[PDB]
């Protein structure tokens, strides 16, 4: 009858927001599309989003997936075109010192293949931003990267000019955007390689401080811990974007979300001794067991008072995983520009 | 421990006992006596436990005056206002049992770990204290203070640490200034919690915090709490809670019949049972989260700056001066 | 450039003009009109340049008003608020003659970097500043502010960058917080300097501030500095002249004649013959070295309070509220 | 006739505190004694303080003195027996990455050479303190030293346990000093080596930031950047203790005495085209050329305005130095606990 289990409760326009809000979240390997492209590759099985290349390595420890999307797949999935890069150690932890060791290595070496089609030469300007409010814990990757990315710089060949770095703060205090902000510089430096450091939000609470994400697709609107972002792209300002983020918090509703859906998916998978088996548990879990991702989380927006929406969730150690990739980002980009830009 | 709550007005009984009471009636049942109160805009909360009150609800027996301003924002200078004169005024009763003089000792400790943000209202609160006292012509030498931070890498619990520098400094009074975790988020940063039952075991952000209490190192200790976090369980369950109370109010005391069928049969349930099926079914991992305002580093400025003015204008007042 | 300083009052010329007109006489030289005062315990110093002094002196045309309160202490409760008074007066008079209303825009800036103690006062004011507005219910939406540190490491120069937020937010006043290098220790930490000649090149602890002007960016552009350093060569000639002059008093106004042969020929010297013969022999790295009192963190704390008190009083009483 | 030519213009009594302040100076090697057996050896010579001996060595750009203090030359020259190793790299840079690695070399190499005969094993429990006050940028050696130190035992085989670590701050404001309060910490965690981390002060401004003074007689009293440091030593506790203190400031009245003796001393070198040539300069420069660094300094002591000696000197860069000297000082402590200790 009708196309949406919601209707009638959720207002179609809380849903359709709420699907907005999930194909602009961070990680890309988190979109519905790329997860359903990802399992369809049964020995190759259609692929109803077309304009998505996704490679899968592994390296040791650490999980590559490169994603390249069209400007079809853009479309269709509302991200930018361009490419993912996403490396992935699930075992990690802050002692993990050979999973960041690891970490460390695929990070210099999908540094240079995003950047090899740049041409990128011992005369070029790289300017990098880390973005982020430094006394809001998993917000402060990007300030605390660029702090460690000053001191190797003194015990390192790479003289500071051709290497230019700053940390905006929140600019809003003086009455600019992290984007006018981010153009005010780059015009007067000329830069030809801008990076972005920045914290970024998972859906899943288990990818927190797990992955690094990579693209030439710059930040996204929208994005970060205060999904406040404005495009900082090679479209917004001329000079090509590469973003460096680490996931660091979740959104509170989009954590009561996937809780709600892991309850059914845990009790799903236990019949008979990850999909959800709708017919077997609505009856004891109710209509909202048929729902999607995004009719809860309008749901949430509705019924839950406004300060959730305000609130975000982070690891009782996140000032630990801060310093242990703040000091990952800062060395992998150091290496790679010894080794692959000016030596 | 379901639930877990650092704000005794949020325990089960004391919400009862509090329903019990404003129906106006009598009939409690813990034994524990609670003055309600309101001066302005500040809801103020005495709460007396006796040995009664402690064994049945979890809490240690002594004195809990809890103030709130419900509509508190970071740019509510008059709500932070009359917040400090109630907690200037709170802390002499507390304490006027106490009969401390020009000659007492006051040590004053923030707990917390400054670099997680909502942790950090225990050394924020001791740094601005700090610059208070030198910026007054009064040498406060009757005042010592210290933020511990995070005594565990020196191989010392807080507990001990504490005491190491009490059982030299030899104070009188210990207050401790924290935050805490707590169960409603809509509570978060517009409570102070004064008590003189110090500070509790597995209290705060970590679920991990040591007693400091008469009891552990027998100097009086006081503890001035601001809740801070909620545990991402709890918010969990509080806000599916919450889902089934506002859609059954909006259909016409939670109606279970009508939204039985569309959200489940989990509608009826308590919220130990609802925390305990999502103890057994999320990962671990949520254990080891928090959860806790965007704007929660104004939060912090805000009540150190408070907490530090509220105990130096109750000091020079009414133990001073 | 000998006996570097960035107090106007501490140039020769002002040192003299200052003796000509105590002396109850008029003949100055320079062509600058200087008036003293005195506030209860803050002395004011109005000092007017035009372009006869501009050229003749090395400093910018324009008017510098000096507040110093000589027995300045970090406890000195009384003594930091007269000068906080002083300061929103001379703010107002300053910028009278600009005619500001509710709707100019206001943009503060904190030089310095945080690192630095002493370089500090820009920044930790900002910080202040920022933590007072949001304290206040008032927007301030009229009112931006920025602490840009170390603008060298993104290959742009303070002045630029200055230009950069000031092109965009297109300001009609740009207030410039600093610490400044003095040429006596005594000075230190216990003036503040306000002018509407903004940031001179090369003052600072770094020696090397670009030019903030009037003249630079095409808005007004005022300087708020309080001297914190002196830089190490400086300091040597002015203690070495101390030497001099207590001795040759306490003998029975240099007495050269009586201290010569204990002191040497160099005792009849100049300031800048002392200066240049120390910049010949010692070792160039004495050049790097800055001098700062060891209680500097608590001055910044201090200071960096004041200023933006200053400010935001005068912002709301006499160009909005 | 008289035997100190102050006499009549100095008080007797200020000369003799300021003779106390410099053998109370933090650098050994900048005692006069220390320096006068070192030009004393030319095929050696008699050697007037004879419970000095003075090994020189010399291993890339580290220049290496290793110095020990028996019990009479300790009565003699003020400072408490021991051993002394103070390492140098006089061209030292904030940006020489390989001095810097040289230095992290020998300061390992000590590190085990002044701690052999203590037999430490793999179960030993290692207290290591960073003393100084953080918003003090030269004092803020021992604190950054602790946070660099805690941050490298995450990726370290190093279990946080065994090693235990604190920076207490300005502990005046809890009513306890430096002392007590190392000692209230080592009574409950019963170490077997104490580390104390801090800031000295050079005589000599050329020495800043560009030495280690490595000593097992611990931080002696009047020491540090506050010249107010209470003994923490083996004496004072009952653990052995270890002081690495790295020069970063200059008394104000220190640094103009030495720069009066640089006046004296250059004029003098350059007669016919480091001695004081008395008679040459004393018609031009007065009566003072003759006096000690001592005299001169009760001098100022009696004439300067008392503001004068809270103030200090560091460079311009001290920041970097910081950073550069707190990043040396951890990771020669760990190295050395890593190869010679636990594993």
């Amino acid at each position: 009858h009708h196309h949406h289990h919601s209707s009638g409760l959720v207002p179609r326009g809380s849903h359709m927001m709420s699907k907005i809000k999930f194909m602009r979240s961070d990680l890309i390997d988190e979109a519905k599309e790329v997860v359903q492209h990802r399992t369809e590759k049964e020995k190759d099985t259609l692929h109803e989003t077309p304009g998505i290349k996704m490679k899968e390595d592994r390296n040791g420890r650490v999980h590559i997936t490169h994603i390249d999307v069209d400007e079809s797949g853009a479309e269709s999935i509302g991200k930018k075109k361009g490419t993912y890069i996403t490396l992935t150690v699930p075992t990690l932890t802050v002692e993990d010192a050979q999973g960041f060791q690891e970490l460390n290595q695929q990070l210099i070496s999908s540094l240079k293949d995003i950047h090899q089609a740049l041409m990128l030469t011992d005369q070029s300007k790289i300017l990098v931003i880390g973005l982020g409010n430094r006394t809001i814990t998993p917000d402060a990757i990007g300030p605390v990267a660029i702090d460690r990315f000053h001191e190797a710089i003194f015990s390192s060949p790479i003289e500071f000019g051709q290497v230019v770095y700053y940390a905006p703060g929140v600019t809003g205090q003086t009455g600019l955007e992290t984007g006018e902000f981010v153009r005010a510089i780059s015009e007067r430096v000329k830069p030809d390689l801008i990076i972005v450091i920045d914290a970024l939000a998972a859906r899943n609470q288990d990818r927190l401080c797990k992955s690094l994400q990579i693209t030439n697709t710059g930040i996204h609107p929208g994005s970060g811990v205060g999904n406040s972002r404005n495009e900082i792209s090679f479209e917004s300002l001329g000079v090509p974007v590469t973003a460096i983020g680490v996931p660091m918090v979740v959104d509170a509703p989009v954590l009561v979300v996937e809780a709600i859906e892991t309850v059914f998916k845990v009790i799903s998978s236990q019949i008979g001794e990850e999909p959800i088996n709708v017919d077997a548990i609505k009856p004891i879990f109710g209509e909202w067991t048929a729902w999607s991702s995004e009719e809860l989380h309008a749901l949430l927006d509705e019924v839950l008072p406004p300060r959730h929406q305000q609130l975000f969730v982070t690891p009782k150690e996140s000032d630990a995983w801060v310093i242990m990739h703040a000091d990952l980002i800062q060395t992998g980009i150091l290496n790679w520009l010894q080794d692959d830009v000016f030596g």
